[PDB]
């Protein structure tokens, strides 16, 4: 596993993570 982009991938698949794309990756 890996990073930011690994944390993003965790915000698009616990479903449940915020609404506003280049900022978003951050749940």
């Amino acid at each position: 596993g890996l990073x930011r982009k690994x944390l993003c991938a965790x915000a698009k698949k616990k479903g449940k993570c915020k609404g506003a794309x280049k900022l978003x990756c951050k749940c």
